[PDB]
């Protein structure tokens, strides 16, 4: 008996990858641009991400980063990024995903700045986030670091969830370090989450609504003049983010409903769906997790 990684039907052979160039750090190690052979159904070549880890000697990382993306094994969601392959054997490790052309949510929203976002491309944006993350949900996953960062861009501009493992601890689930390393989005952290370290689909909710809020302000920073340690006080003290400059109505008031203090009064992410679902484009229907077989 053995505990360790097992290859399956997702383990693709080193020589049918190739990289070409650096797309950018975040969690783990380097993600570069570049191609893999029979990876996609009745296509002989298809563009992917390639994702490594950050320190080669390290085992623990190693186990770690095929754990985590052997979750993304579950998921098949139009609104999620999609996993397509791994190479665990030898070295380097590495993680074949889905190409998203136009980078991060985040980046995107600013290369907006200088007529800006109309409230129906906002509206679109946020029921793909909000679909991905009710695929999530219903499959038992909590992201716990929802923000424009990690949110990604396709060449057609759907939004789709991204990185979720910036603040995954290797140890968590057996072991706790006293005091705590982790590293804690506090300005995307719901005020349970900022007081005990709990994060469930109801924080995600919350994140979600700092989304909006960025999405809103084209990547403003949320809490902007407060410290990291100001802004945990802040927002379990009941503090919340301003409604932006010109920020339809209809946007801060769902805002409003995620960033609810006691998490079982925020919606849930279908009703979040449902309450905007006659404002997102026809196509939605066709490739949503909501309108799917699935949401039962
Ligand atoms: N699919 C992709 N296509 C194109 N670029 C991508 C991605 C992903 C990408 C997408 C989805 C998931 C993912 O982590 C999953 C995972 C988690 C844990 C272990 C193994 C795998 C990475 C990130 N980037 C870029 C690298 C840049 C990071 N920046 C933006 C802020 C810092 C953006």
């Amino acid at each position: 008996a053995a505990d360790v990684y097992v290859p399956d039907e997702w383990e693709v052979a080193r020589e049918k990858i190739t990289m070409s160039r650096e797309l950018g750090q975040g969690s783990f190690g380097m993600v570069y641009e570049g191609v893999a052979k029979g990876v996609v159904k009745d296509e002989p070549e298809t563009r992917v991400a390639i994702k490594t880890v950050n320190e080669a000697a390290s085992m623990r990382e190693r186990i770690e980063f095929l754990n985590e993306a052997s979750v993304m094994k579950e998921f098949n969601c139009h609104h999620v990024v999609r996993l397509l392959g791994v190479v665990s054997q030898g070295q380097p490790t590495l993680v074949i995903m889905e190409l998203m052309t136009r980078g991060d949510l985040k980046s995107y929203l600013r290369s907006l700045r200088p007529a800006p976002p109309s409230l129906s491309k906002m509206i679109q944006m946020a029921g793909e986030i909000a679909d991905g993350m009710a695929y999530l949900n219903a499959n038992k996953f909590v992201h716990r670091d929802l923000a424009a960062r990690n949110c990604m861009v396709a060449e057609d501009f759907t939004v789709k969830i991204g990185d979720f493992g910036m603040t995954r601890d290797i140890y968590e689930t057996d072991y706790y370090r006293k005091g705590g390393k982790g590293l804690l989005p506090v300005r995307w952290m719901s005020p349970e989450s900022l007081k005990d370290g709990v994060f469930t689909t109801y924080s995600d909710v919350w994140s979600f609504g700092v989304v909006l809020w960025e999405i809103a302000t084209l990547a403003e920073q949320p809490y902007q003049g407060l410290s990291n340690e100001q802004v945990l006080r802040f927002v379990m003290e009941g503090g919340l983010l301003d409604k932006p400059d010109n920020c339809p109505d209809m946007l801060f008031e769902l805002m409003r409903m995620c960033w609810q203090y006691n998490p079982k009064m925020r919606p849930s992410f279908l009703e979040i769906i449902s309450s905007i679902k006659e404002e997102m484009e026809p196509g939605f229907r066709e490739v949503s997790f909501y309108y799917s077989e699935e949401n039962k």
